[PDB]
RNA sequence: CCUCUGGUGUACCGGUUGUGACGCCAGUCGCAUCGCCGGGUAGCUAUGUUCGGAAGGGAUAACCGCUGAAAGCAUCUAAGC
């Protein structure tokens, strides 16, 4: 696996510490806990970590290489970060954030009030975008899905909650 | 379930035909589908009254995913959620 021997490199400021199988990583924004699977085998020798497989297994190959994948989207996060930059198309449609809470409003009869999980964060430059920002690259990809899955875009017209780089379907009635 | 609206209610009240009897008048009783007819207390009852299938947790089906390699890409899946 080309990914499993790529080396992953340590910035300066993280600390990834592995207890056992339970693998932890310190950084500027905060901390993450990565569990290892039995197959697995991390090796941190100056600033890089070597994912390598315990055995010659086809299946250990595998499973090192998402364990590498994994921690080096963990020591990203910890050091800069990522963000998604959601965006609203249709008349009406608008998004607010106000504390912990987006307040979305997407044609319903009703408000609907989305309530951000712990260390996900968001903010309203404008009416019609949102910018969500976190450490968990997961996490943060889950929460992206939740709040697109309100009001998904159409083909019709584009209308609905996208990703900034999302690719949009169309055609025309007749 | 029986407060209301009704049905029934042959041991509750009344009108009335024929006949027989209580010595007779008066008053009553037996029999005639409870003789026939008009009402009707409780109980039972529906066509009457009230109530119920409200709301919420957990695991899932089809389906929709997040992250993610095998397979430097892609990928809901093989690990994990």
């Amino acid at each position: 696996s080309r990914v499993a021997k790529a080396p992953v490199t340590v910035p300066n400021g993280v600390t990834v510490t592995q207890n056992g199988r339970q693998v932890e990583v310190k950084g500027s924004k905060g901390t993450l806990s990565f569990n290892l699977h039995a197959l697995v085998e991390l090796k941190q020798e100056e600033g890089k970590l070597q994912l390598a497989p315990a055995k010659e297994s086809k299946d250990a190959w595998m499973q090192a290489g998402t364990a590498r994948a994994v921690l080096n989207n963990l020591v990203k996060g910890v050091s800069e970060g990522f963000e998604r930059k959601l965006q609203l198309v249709g008349v009406g449609y608008k998004a607010a954030v106000k504390g912990t809470v987006v307040n979305l409003n997407l044609g319903y009869s009703h408000p609907i009030d989305y309530a951000l999980p712990e260390g996900v964060t968001a903010e309203t430059p404008t009416a019609t975008e949102i910018i969500l920002k976190s450490a968990n690259k997961q996490l943060l990809g889950q929460v992206a899905a939740e709040i697109r899955a309100y009001r998904s875009p159409e083909p019709y017209k584009g209308k609905g909650v996208r990703y900034s780089d999302e690719v949009i379907l169309r055609k025309e009635a007749k």
